[PDB]
C-alpha cells in the first residue's frame, strides 16, 4: 500500500494532473 497514493499524488502536480488522472481514470 501506499504506493498509488503516493505516485497519484505527486503526479497530480508533477505533471499538471495529467500523470495521475490517466492512472486513476484508466482503471474505469
Amino acid at each position: 500500500p501506499v504506493f498509488v497514493s503516493v505516485y497519484l499524488n505527486r503526479s497530480w502536480l508533477g505533471l499538471r494532473f495529467l500523470r495521475a488522472l490517466r492512472l486513476i481514470q484508466f482503471s474505469e
